[PDB]
């Protein structure tokens, strides 16, 4: 189908006779500079492709009220999330409209110039309620305050270059590349699946059924660009992929990565993802149960209900221009050994089985078997080769301020009990001295499988610069991992202690 | 580099906007029509693509002669293998020059319009001796004489579509794609391996060397046009570089089919490939033993010297303006785990081991087990599902004229007989009652991994109508490959000698 909107707004081909000048332009000593966020990065790129076709630039405060309030721009073009630059008060009072910025990436690397339309202070709980229904723990309203700017700067961009990218040179096509891509193969009609988790034996057949519903190529078209918090990571989920499009019949799907961050926005997301779809040469879009949701909040309740997407979706279906294929959850069938949507069957007659991800986490923590029904082995192994058992996991100990005890002998003695036990994992007594060099590298020690025994904690202010990840607290205080029955406890007894609740929480299996 | 002679001739792009116009002056009644032979689709798809660049159509007795005893097309460019439009002398007798032929494929597919310049007869024996070294079991001149016409059409094409292939849609990369491949991902120098065979250990082992050496991307693009008589089919091939490709570190390698008809012309087609992958965007292009070479003819003398294709591409270096990266036989070493070229090591104190393409076939004819160290795992298991063992392989038994026996009743005993042993074959006896359309179902049937029981022998006009593979003779006469004793021998000793001469060459095992 056409490009939302009609023009495929592909400023790189735009501008290509401007790059020189534009090239110059940013690296001027009298233009000001924003180095652009993990997140604008995302979303400048699919900015510059066409990608965020009708789009020419990051929104000034019309056309995002009306996103905010009516979904769409304020020209009336359908269009559910809004895409700014946020930045803070500092620089946000450097500018003014007919400035022009050059924004970089890693603060080298040039990508566009922006032309300034405004300047303005968005209400972040009207963006907040509207465009994400206002639960504080969405991972989009949780971004929105505590990461995004405070001020939003509207205006048109003229391509420099896509942001760099050294890992899957060859994956990430441009909405342009992958329609040459479809028509060297004259796919004129092309179903596209959305993906921010690794893809089961569900996600496989539901696809192929999709193909098989729509007469139509498939196409995996996985997120690897910001998605939700504790995902599992891009690389990981590339490998999953490429190893998944294998069990597809010869010839049947295509298989691109798209750079784009995420809102885990529910509803309004899949209108978006559609659009996109469709800019990217998608004929047909895939919506299942709970697109792009972020489940449940901390209280248990669902952010979004299993299928208002599919509900928000059907409602545009005559305006979006590309169509939508809906499922409702497909599920496993033990007596059938097959898979199907939930709607073509029950009714008691016939059991069913589901392993949620909450679920494979677990099994995944614990080395549990995961059934052959479920995904495929190839694809398992992937994951737990990169998101690895207990036993294999990293871990910190902190000695808390309570302890009277010689923090030197209580370390060491820990250090040689754990070196007993070997089993592959590295220890290390580390000292931090509160210093932030050293505390950042505490996760990196923990991701590498190493155990660290931490002599003392590090004071409040500078908590934030550690994740708490597999990091125990060893103290009389009842907020402790491992709680001490006095402050003074011998030695001896405080590393049985530790070792089995270690043991306990499986860091050590015998 | 620059394509060979300077211009992609590119001719899908050069005449897309003559498409419509050409295909209807293709189905006009008057027009006279040529329906291409294999090879031809094979040549003509690398004429109408810029792969045979500078090549725009067949060539006319001027160039050919020049190519033939110069090596250079008329114009003294750097060409050696010729490329021609072989009909019948029927066909030829129509042909004026300055006519315009339609040339289709599979009778109904109109796929370009030949301007012909000249029909003339060549002197095929000229051609065997200078083109292709003169033997008469040579691949290109068994070809040349007993499949070729005996006539050749020169003359300029003009596009109307590459030849149809509806398997591997995405993966037949012309010039032009192939480079725009190579530019999405900023490749600038990339090493061509050519190949009509499986790859294994030593083949990954050379490309990446190869890599390494020139500093150069992977561009495995093997031929799936016409090759060796005998050769692994393309599509079992197709599935092994898909295979071997995972085997390469990520992103350092491309896989691209190339519609070569190959003549297994040693060093003239080393050159010719050179030329050939120029003009598909290669830097560098890999030039091992025997390149290209069809091995020794029936006196087990060799077609070529293992490195004539080394010398000959070595001598038009200055003229080929791409980069020849030459390997000496690379081998394995036991005792050191590895593959090297033979020339850095030996000394006769460097134990080196290699299985021979007879010694494979040999080891998956009976089922034989193939070393870890000399081919991957899953490419063996392709190998032996489209080359499977005798206990899986079909056969047919022929009861020679010579029998006085019931051949209706040994028929039934040895079919009874066969099914007693089970193991899957399914057994038939087929009557072909001469009739060719019979008799070219055989070799199905032996295909398909069935044994056929043949009461009686076809009219010796009609053998070439069936393939020799898994056919035995029952009969008195020495020819016969299972001899009886005397006509009139009983048939539970006739079923004994077949049974057990069938266990001898494993096609039943128990
Ligand atoms: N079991 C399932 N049944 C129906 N749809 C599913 C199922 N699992 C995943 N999906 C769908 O698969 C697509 C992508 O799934 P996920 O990666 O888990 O999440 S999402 O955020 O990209 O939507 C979505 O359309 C989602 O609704
Ligand atoms: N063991 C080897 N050592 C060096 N070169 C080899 C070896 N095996 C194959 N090659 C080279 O690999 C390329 C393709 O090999 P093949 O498919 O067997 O035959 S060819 O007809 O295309 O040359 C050729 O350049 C050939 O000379
Ligand atoms: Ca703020
Ligand atoms: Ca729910
Ligand atoms: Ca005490
Ligand atoms: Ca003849
Ligand atoms: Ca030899
Ligand atoms: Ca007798
Ligand atoms: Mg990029
Ligand atoms: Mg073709
Ligand atoms: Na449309
Ligand atoms: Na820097
Ligand atoms: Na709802
Ligand atoms: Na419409
Ligand atoms: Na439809
Ligand atoms: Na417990
Ligand atoms: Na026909
Ligand atoms: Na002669
Ligand atoms: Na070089
Ligand atoms: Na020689
Ligand atoms: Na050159
Ligand atoms: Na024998």
């Amino acid at each position: 189908p056409a490009p939302h909107g009609g023009i495929l707004q592909d400023l790189i081909a735009r501008d290509a006779l401007k790059k020189n000048e534009l090239l110059s332009e940013a690296q001027s000593s009298d233009i000001l500079v924003w180095n652009l966020t993990p997140r604008q990065l995302c979303d400048i790129e699919l900015i510059l492709n066409g990608g965020f076709s009708p789009l020419t630039g990051f929104l000034n405060e019309n056309d995002y009220s009306s996103v905010v309030t009516d979904s769409r721009l304020a020209d009336g073009t359908l269009w559910t999330i809004p895409i700014t630059l946020d930045v803070d008060e500092a620089f946000a009072n450097q500018i003014k409209p007919d400035t022009r910025i050059a924004l970089f990436q890693d603060d080298e690397i040039p990508i566009a110039i922006l032309t300034v339309q405004d300047v303005y202070k968005p209400n972040k709980t009207i963006e907040a309620e509207r465009v994400f229904r206002g639960d504080p723990e969405h991972p989009a309203i949780s971004y929105l305050f505590n990461v995004a700017g405070d001020y939003y700067v509207g205006g048109s961009l003229e391509a420099i270059q896509l942001p760099q990218h050294y890992d899957y040179p060859g994956l990430r096509k441009t909405p342009a590349q992958l329609r040459l891509e479809f028509q060297s193969r004259q796919w004129d009609r092309v179903v596209a699946f959305q993906t921010r988790n690794p893809m089961h034996r569900a996600h496989r057949e539901l696809t192929v059924r999709a193909a098989r519903e729509a007469n139509a190529k498939v196409l995996i078209h996985p997120v690897v660009g910001l998605t939700k918090p504790g995902d599992i990571d891009h690389h990981t989920r590339v490998r999953v992929y490429q190893e998944i499009i294998k069990r597809y019949p010869n010839g049947i799907a295509f298989l691109s990565l798209l750079p784009l961050a995420m809102r885990m926005s529910g509803d309004r997301e899949a209108v978006w993802h559609a659009i996109i779809r469709k800019n990217y040469g998608a004929s047909h879009f895939i919506v299942g149960r709970d697109h792009a949701g972020p489940g449940k909040n901390s209280k248990g309740v669902d952010f979004y209900g299993p299928y208002d997407a599919q509900e928000l979706v059907e409602s545009y279906k005559h305006e979006l221009d590309i169509e939508v294929v809906p499922f409702r959850m497909v599920t496993y069938l033990p007596d059938e050994d097959r898979y199907a949507p939930i709607d073509q069957i029950d009714t008691t007659k016939t059991r069913t089985l589901n392993i949620s991800g909450t679920e494979l986490r677990r099994r995944l923590r614990v080395g549990g078997e995961i059934p052959e029904w479920f995904s495929y082995p190839e694809v398992v192994k992937i994951l737990r080769e990169s998101n690895p058992p207990r036993p294999k996991q990293g871990f910190s100990i902190v000695l808390g301020n309570s302890l009277t005890v010689s923090r030197e002998q209580l370390s060491i003695a820990l250090l040689s009990t754990f070196l007993q036990f070997g089993g592959g994992r590295y220890y290390k007594i580390f000292e931090h001295n509160n210093k932030t060099e050293l505390l950042s590298l505490i996760q990196d020690f923990i991701g590498s499988g190493s155990g660290l025994i931490i002599p003392d904690q590090w004071e409040d202010d500078k908590d934030s610069v550690v994740g708490k990840q597999n990091v125990y607290l060893l103290d009389t205080s009842s907020s402790a991992d491992i709680q001490l029955e006095s402050a003074d406890e011998p030695i001896s007894h405080i590393v049985q202690k530790v070792v089995l609740f270690l043991e306990d929480n499986g860091f050590f299996v015998f």
